[PDB]
């Protein structure tokens, strides 16, 4: 699961966790097919704690939208 790999390049905060921000960076960078809609009603879906950022397990489920 090269998910937390992908994430690792987007560590942007080297916190381990992503904002809606990274993933749509990492979105619209990689995938600029994702629907800034579909990338934040995901995010929004996926970001279960609410800390605003992908953690870790959502962050493989995160990708697991693909991959």
């Amino acid at each position: 699961s090269s998910a937390k790999r992908v994430f690792e390049k987007f560590d942007k905060n080297k916190d381990g966790k992503l904002s809606l921000d990274e993933f749509r960076e990492v979105a619209l960078a990689f995938s600029p097919y994702f629907t800034q809609e579909d990338i934040v009603k995901f995010f929004e879906e996926i970001d279960v704690d609410g800390n605003g950022e992908l953690n870790a397990d959502e962050f493989t489920s995160c990708i697991e939208k693909m991959l």
